[PDB]
């Protein structure tokens, strides 16, 4: 594995630095074995200025070679700002500048991808086991401009998928929240959802652009909750392609295609929704780790367990809620608690991963959940603050 | 060559038509080999409400078979707006929806030698591979091709910096240190792509065949510039009026990774999607007076922003010259004056600043008349059809 830093800086056009900077550039374009990318562009905050962005991966974690870059860089009279992947905090935490830099994420993969647990239901199935490689291949060796690869599903694998599909869209009019009814039929005209048939990424990335500007990528299995929030920011969502193993149709602790294209996708059709969870995403955007972690418990009790109010009653937004039989007929009773959404009460609660939930969080709105999302990124303590440019597709960063 | 249609109804949730309607659409994708899509998204007005749409096909002009199509089509309860290509006015003119339906305009001095029109052939062919998603294929430039790139930078490069606009010298050094201009080297257009995109939004497609007014600026709605890949015939020196690469990587190229340039420049594309013909003349002659030989007032100086002055040493030459008449930049005014397509300018319009052009653009073309509200909408990076009219 790497270690990813950035170095940036600014210089104004017709500076008699400009010439004495870009032969220092060149000499270690050539020279420094660490250096991945060097790039100048225009200033988003200063229309006299240029903006540089150098790009280096060290083998090891604090790396002291980037401090030589630094002071190297910086006897050519220009002030850089450096971050870092790193668990110390001697420089700001790292992030993905464009949206093409997710690729960066393509092989770090923390589980279920084809590395499966012992008690998984398909540990010791050969041919699963097989698919599981071949599926994983494939994200792994994915490309930001590339179209998503189609897989061609088994017999099985749609049989799986049938049973799954049959049994929770039973319960969706009377559980779900109304924008998944609003969307759902748009997924079964346009990107072929049906009991018969697995869509693909590639025709639910397309319509889900077209609807809100969210995009699709496929994953092997969990990526750390950094890496997945921050692409969230960039309206990116990491999806994976292989589906449960047939043996346990009704369960798996995985997130599977099913649970994907069933409990995730819906949504993100939806602007507020969509505008929403981009927010999330934004938050973690060179947030602590500390950050990330309430970023990720927020996450959790709205993305994936999250209820909304509809009148008198109580509805599931959440994707484990709406992907899962047993979620959809536990939290309608009394069995769990219910409170009010807010980050600040919620990014400090526990919760279990292996049973369902015994509190869930209402959200009145995807817009209010949103403003609070932001209220909560504000209270965070950041060297700087970020802005997404949906022209460039990019992270600009701003002082303070 | 192919006559696109275009048919747009909106249908509420819970319809009492919707089964019937749907069952329509299937069969006619399977048995009209015609209708080329069918899509449905939510709508952009009525957050309860469908937006359907319906692409069609045909190989002559007011095909009657639309007429059928509509018919059938309100036959199962709904009200279709049609639009279509066409120099009739029966049906207001069709336009591109998506960035990949550019796709559809595709196949549509000593150039009497036989060796320059055979490259000229070969390079068309080698571009007429592309299609949306795709890499610019590039070029392999001939030793003869790469010289007079040369001849032409050095030449304009010397003229630059005392007659061009800030926004062009600001960018320049950019594209030098990204893009890889040079004397020595031509650009790829693939390159100059992903730098325009990462500054704003910007992309470039390669010209296949020549494009109409209406494709042309169709294609700057969606923030994509057409550009030619040839290089000029060595007998031209500056031709003094030659469209060809230098002139768009040198002319065009820098003033569209400026913000407010680039919005301008969009904004006309804006004004064209789905314009009626007269209207898209009046945007085209507006698009020549600034996108080409537009000038622009820097303090007390003038100096030049247009593509086809920048990549024109005569021409940088003559508008400073007291019988080159100036005016300020009015679309009223310069949408129908005429000019001189093989001359020099006699007159130049004078811009304030690319938000001033782009307000007056999109105030000029408020009163055009269009069946929809146009708009862009940035994360979608598509066109939004509103049914307010
Ligand atoms: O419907 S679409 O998904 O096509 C675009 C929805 N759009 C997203 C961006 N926000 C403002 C961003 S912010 O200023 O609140 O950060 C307005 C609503
Ligand atoms: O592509 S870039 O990131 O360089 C700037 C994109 N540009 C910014 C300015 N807004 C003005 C909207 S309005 O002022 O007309 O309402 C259009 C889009
Ligand atoms: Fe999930
Ligand atoms: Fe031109």
């Amino acid at each position: 594995q790497s270690y990813h830093s950035s170095i940036f800086f600014s210089i104004s056009k017709g500076s008699d630095k400009i010439g004495g900077l870009l032969e220092y550039l060149e000499i270690i374009k050539k020279h420094n074995i660490n250096i991945t990318r060097i790039e100048s562009r225009p200033s988003k905050t200063e229309k006299k200025d240029y903006d540089f962005f150098l790009d280096l991966e060290y083998p090891t974690e604090n790396n002291k070679e980037v401090e030589k870059v630094i002071k190297d860089l910086e006897e050519k009279g220009v002030k850089a700002t450096t971050l870092q992947e790193s668990s110390n905090q001697t420089y700001a935490p790292w992030f993905p500048r464009k949206i093409s830099d997710l690729d960066l994420f393509a092989n770090k993969v923390l589980e279920m991808g084809s590395d499966l647990t012992s008690d998984h239901p398909g540990a010791s199935d050969p041919v699963y086991r097989e698919r599981r490689r071949e599926i994983a291949k494939i994200a792994s060796t994915y490309k930001h401009g590339d179209e998503i690869p189609r897989i061609d599903y088994t017999e099985e694998e749609i049989k799986t998928w049938g049973v799954v599909y049959n049994r929770l869209k039973e319960l969706f009019p009377t559980n779900a929240c109304h924008q998944h009814a609003y969307i759902f039929p748009l997924l079964e005209q346009n990107c072929g959802y049906s009991p018969d048939n697995i869509p693909q990424l590639q025709d639910i990335s397309n319509f889900l652009q077209e609807c809100t500007g969210w995009r699709i990528r496929p994953v092997q299995g969990l990526l750390s909750a950094r890496d997945f929030l921050n692409g969230l920011a960039f309206r990116v969502f990491h999806a994976t392609q292989y589906i449960r193993h047939p043996s346990v149709p009704l369960y798996t602790p995985e997130p599977d295609c099913c649970h994907e294209l069933l409990g995730h996708v819906p949504l993100l059709a939806d602007p507020d929704f969509a505008d929403f969870s981009q927010e999330i995403g934004l938050a973690s955007i060179g947030a602590s780790d500390e950050d990330i972690q309430l970023l990720s418990t927020c996450y959790w009790f709205t993305v994936e367990f999250g209820l909304c109010k509809e009148g008198d009653t109580i509805r599931a937004y959440g994707a484990g809620i709406l992907s899962s039989t047993g979620e959809m007929e536990h939290f309608l009773t009394d069995k769990a608690k219910k409170l009010p959404f807010n980050p600040f009460d919620a990014c400090n609660t526990e919760y279990p991963i292996t049973t369902f939930q015994p509190l869930y969080y209402v959200a009145e709105s995807f817009q209010k959940a949103k403003e609070q999302m932001r209220q909560f990124a504000d209270s965070f303590k950041k060297p700087f603050s970020i802005r997404y440019n949906p022209y460039t597709q990019s992270i600009e960063i701003l002082d303070n």
